[PDB]
């Protein structure tokens, strides 16, 4: 009941991008430009299907610098994940939630089941806890 | 065969990189806002240090932006850059096409010179055939 890390999601759907600057609520610890991809299974529930297990979602999160008025990405500092079970993070409301310090799975940044994250995600209760959309 | 093809289905393609222009920068007209560059298959061998087959493609699709409370939140699709790789169809301009497709639509044609105006800037980055991108992790 550990969250697997997600090999090879670099090469997954880019869903989408954001950019958090110093001051927004979300700046510790996720602050700076982040994506999020979604493998196949998660495209499904992205879609408007159901979640099915196996469904991944990272969110991939990069410092940045200020140059001359461009946001250049820097380093990674860490990605999040969220793994579709409905029976193992049935706790969780069937997502299992890991981070994984700048990207390398032997950092895991979670030390409470994944409650913390839980508490904040359950605010999306309606749409299976994840708050990204798909755009075009 | 000087047209280059609208990149369908780009989205689901390899994402390279993103990068954030704002006002100030001397690219905020006319490539302001946030953008994401693509690649396909073919493009991949080029970028990783292989040689750029026929047929590869790179896609800069770019974003305008909304400030909400220190966040810049992606808004409308302002256009999509294209440049597609064929030596001998597109010798001109380096061998590769570059077209702009204005809001991503496939019938919104933006480049009238044959792409000189975009290949004089690309023109710079001779080095490494004229793409500015790098692979990162
Ligand atoms: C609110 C205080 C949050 C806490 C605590 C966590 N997350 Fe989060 N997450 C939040 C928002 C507002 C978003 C959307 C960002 C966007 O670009 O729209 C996210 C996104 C994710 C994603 C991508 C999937 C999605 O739900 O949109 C993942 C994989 C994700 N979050 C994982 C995650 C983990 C593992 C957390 C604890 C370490 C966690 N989140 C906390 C808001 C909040
Ligand atoms: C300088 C004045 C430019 C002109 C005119 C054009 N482009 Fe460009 N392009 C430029 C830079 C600095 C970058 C890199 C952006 C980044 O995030 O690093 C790009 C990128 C592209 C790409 C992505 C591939 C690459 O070379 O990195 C494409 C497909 C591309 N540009 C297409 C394009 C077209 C079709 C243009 C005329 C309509 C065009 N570019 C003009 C700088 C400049
Ligand atoms: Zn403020
Ligand atoms: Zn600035």
């Amino acid at each position: 009941t550990k969250v697997k890390y997600p090999d090879g999601f670099r090469s997954w759907y880019h869903v989408k991008s954001m950019v958090i600057q110093p001051g927004h609520p979300l700046e510790n610890p996720f602050g700076g430009i982040h994506h999020v991809y979604a493998n196949a299974e998660a495209i499904q529930g992205l879609r408007g299907g159901n979640y099915p297990d196996g469904a991944v979602l990272v969110f991939d999160l990069f410092d940045y610098q200020e140059d001359n008025h461009a946001l250049v990405e820097g380093k990674r500092k860490l990605i999040g994940v969220m793994e579709r079970d409905a029976k193992r993070f049935s706790a969780t409301g069937g997502w299992g939630y890991e981070g994984f310090g700048e990207g390398k799975p032997d950092k895991r940044l979670v030390t409470d089941g994944g409650q913390g994250c839980f508490g904040c995600h359950a605010a999306q209760k309606e749409s299976q806890y994840v708050f990204s959309r798909l755009r075009d």
